[PDB]
């Protein structure tokens, strides 16, 4: 746990959401696939509601491009101060904020109702009202009395559970931590990685659990949830590259039953 | 009688054309906003897309005429032909265009414009990867006078006879008056084949515009006028478009009312 005290955010950005994983022109790449993933599930009218929440959002944003124009309140979380002070650079449009408009540019070219990338950072910034604390390993991910609207209509969640877990149970028990915090027949959004037990932040080096895909599954199943879709996407060579070994990407669509 | 005189006064004015402030004043927002869908930076890129997503506008090579210091125009038609002329009259312009062939930083960013393209072609392309692609089919960049019978000059580089022809906001804005309107678009006639394609997009009722110090003259037209000019020169008219200049528009840059846009086939 205390590997994340030396968890640095630009370097995690860098390694992640930079070239050649951040090439979002060749539609082969995870890039592309992760927000092709989040924008079909949307365009398919079933995940809608007023309030959501993003459970461990880090440094980034591209996880919710697709999903602001179905809720106007949205929350975004995470463990660390640097990684919240990171977001509010971008929410502000403060200087030296990471560059999403890639990102935000691809969501519009994928989701095709003509829409032009500054109306949907636009509606984004607008639509995030609040970045709180949270941990997952805590029965109560937000604490008490957070100004967080719960239960939320909706979850989503990416490269957050796997990643700060020890082991396939600490995994499952956060994953029944958040779902709490989720209303029953409300919707959740799992994104992670395949496989995957380490990666690098800067001099921070991070252990990972590695999941399959039917654990995966089976997990969202313990834990009260209707898998509407599970697909995977294999890790091409290309975008092998060292900062850590996740072998795929999972994405899961589930509904609390 | 004589077209000597005007094509004077006209080549005279141009001057004091300044490209950067002509940028400004037409391709910069609000006109350059290209969020509003109302607006006339999405409207010309639509029906250049929507032309060009028939099918029916192909072949080899394509001539832009009077290209200014825009490569918009561009955007959706470079998909459909591997070699494509870029020209005008000031060498200032064609400069400019070096400047963005070049991909330096001091070019004029049409990102914005590429990304908007990449968007109503609806084939997921990246700008990056559009922008690349023109910069690629560009094959060269020529000096042009549309008021010579051979605009080009004789023996000119271009592959003539093309397979298609664009024009935005030139043939206007460079006639006196109709009868040179016609005569030029005459001239640029004969570069283009038997059943090849015209693109002509334009300025309806304008009479002037700024580029700097450059208070500029046009001959203010009409769609129907427009029209007349195209059977006038052998040109069958596949279709024939109007845009209203919107008040919010309409900013002291100029006096255009609306804006045409025609696609005409060369009958052959
Ligand atoms: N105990 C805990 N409870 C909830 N989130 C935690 C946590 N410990 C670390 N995190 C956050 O989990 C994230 C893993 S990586 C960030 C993933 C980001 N959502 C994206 O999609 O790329 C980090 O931001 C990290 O700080
Ligand atoms: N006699 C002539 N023959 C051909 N082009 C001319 C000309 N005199 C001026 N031009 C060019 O006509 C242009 C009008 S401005 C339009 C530029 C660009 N195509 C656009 O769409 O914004 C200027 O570039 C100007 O230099
Ligand atoms: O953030 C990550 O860990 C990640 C994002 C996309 C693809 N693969 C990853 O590991
Ligand atoms: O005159 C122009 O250059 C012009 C008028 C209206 C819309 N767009 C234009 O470029």
């Amino acid at each position: 746990a205390s590997a994340y005290q030396r968890f640095e955010p630009r370097a995690y950005l860098r390694n992640n959401y930079a070239p050649p994983r951040g090439d979002l022109c060749n539609p082969n790449g995870v890039g592309p696939w992760k927000l092709r993933c989040l924008a079909q599930t949307f365009a398919t009218g079933e995940v809608s509601g007023r309030t959501l929440i993003d459970i461990g959002s880090g440094p980034t944003v591209y996880q919710l491009l697709s999903a602001c124009s179905h809720f106007e309140d949205i929350t975004m979380t995470d463990f660390l101060e640097v990684n919240r002070q990171e977001l509010g650079r971008w929410l502000q449009e403060e200087p030296g904020a990471f560059n999403w408009s890639m990102y935000s540019q691809h969501a519009c070219l994928i989701e095709g109702k003509g829409e032009c990338w500054q109306d949907k950072e636009r509606q984004l910034r607008a639509r995030v009202k609040r970045v709180l604390p949270i941990d997952v390993h805590q029965p109560q991910p937000l604490g008490a009395g957070s100004p967080a609207p719960l239960p939320a209509d909706a979850l989503v969640s990416a490269f957050c559970l796997e990643a700060v877990s020890p082991d396939l149970a600490s995994f499952q028990r956060a994953l029944d931590h958040i779902t709490t915090l989720l209303r029953p027949g409300g919707h959740l959004l799992l994104i992670g990685a395949l496989e995957e037990s380490w990666y690098l932040a800067g001099e921070a080096r991070l252990t990972v659990v590695p999941v399959s895909e039917e654990e995966v599954r089976e997990a969202l199943v313990r834990s009260g949830y209707k898998v509407r879709d599970l697909r995977t996407y294999i890790m091409p060579a290309h975008l092998q590259t060292g900062v850590d070994d996740v072998k795929g990407v999972f994405f899961a669509w589930a509904q609390k039953v």
